[PDB]
């Protein structure tokens, strides 16, 4: 299958600095990319273009590490009926540069939509098998 | 692509008015069994207003509303379509108001009246961008 | 310098409740009198000098201070036929307060004045008559 | 009481700084600053953006005045949805038609390049309702 498209956001509290929360941000790119900024407020980045989502990807798992594995253990209750594995980020380690999984309610939350032929949840969770490897 | 959060409908009822007969002028808007809060307040002078607005939140009635609202207002939808940029204000939502009166008849009628039936619609975008969100009202005009 | 008459019309439109409507109008009348239904209009007119002495007595005393506002235009609210124009508050009639309004969906309330001659300038001037 | 009142607007590459500020002009009944600077637009064009401040209760007070005056008949539609036009931070949000504007009048718009004018509401015991009921009091 494939990564129909990936979407990375944040949210920024009244006593944030959004400056810092988009900061926290690009630390998972390792190119450009635009955040949109809407209304308590959200910060909102998406990938289309399949060079950036492999190249986005590769790199996530690489700056995750040993935390990789912690995924695929999950793997099953991070995609959801869409198929769209969700994988939570620290918001603050971010923000300092580190990337780091978290099961805290404001995290940076990295969203991945999978396509398998067809969308079979046993597709989908080898897809994602591979994936994460 | 997107999704229409929500749909606010409402009007407001003057003391020479009759909520029966407005709540109908309402109701030509809607294919389908419905809900209305009342509130009340004082109006614009000092005069005791009444307000009724109807809220659709189950993405089923949302859509089979808005299929409605464009059957029924029909040839005027293109006017919808070419002054998009002015109904949709800052916070996404897509204004559309009716002819009060033209509604009491069955009759579904844009107006730049001072009193008419407003017609809000949140229309959700990700990401959520003027840009994005357009291009999906533009889309709603089916 | 007479009033020939004084008819006050109003609007119903098909929201509105016509009853609600004349007793909206009812609020200017110290007496009995009837209306003629003609959206639609609801008329009324008074012929007898005593009514139309009883109505502009019991007018100026419910608008009260406004009275002077009207006393500063007389020209423009006066028409070409010496008929003099009175526009009020639909809204606050219902409620029971006589106001001026410029809204656009008042309760019209005009009187034919008539002096000898009919001269815009001493009809004017009996216009002015207020006190 | 009313803290401040600011009243910005948009300029496009395609717009005229003159003509924009000339429809802030109509909204103002004695003389007024436009203090200029760079922006993003909805489509993330480079735009100039125009503000104006009023901080003295005089020229407050004589604003919100007359704005209401003109707006006349129009303030029926703010009363019912005062809620929305008002945020978190206690701002009253009026969104004027800059065209109509430009053309000398004072109407409301829906659309999304309106000439903002924002009011901090504060009122005494500081809540929702506070400021929201406070808002009625403005008519």
């Amino acid at each position: 299958g494939k990564i129909e498209w990936v979407r990375v956001s944040a949210v920024v509290h009244s006593t944030e600095d959004r400056e810092k929360v988009g900061e926290a941000i690009s630390t998972l790119f390792p190119f450009e990319f635009e955040i949109a900024v809407s209304k308590m407020e959200y910060l909102e980045v998406e990938l289309t273009k399949s060079s950036e989502i492999k190249k986005f990807w590769k790199n996530l798992l690489e700056l995750l590490g040993e935390q990789a594995e912690e995924i695929l253990s999950t793997l099953e209750d991070r995609i959801d009926e869409q198929n769209v594995l969700h994988i939570r980020i620290d918001k603050q380690k971010a923000y300092l540069g580190e990337v780091s999984l978290t099961s805290g309610g404001d995290p940076i939350a990295v969203k991945l939509r999978l396509v398998t032929y067809p969308s079979k949840r046993e597709k989908v969770i080898e897809f994602a098998r591979e994936l994460c490897t």
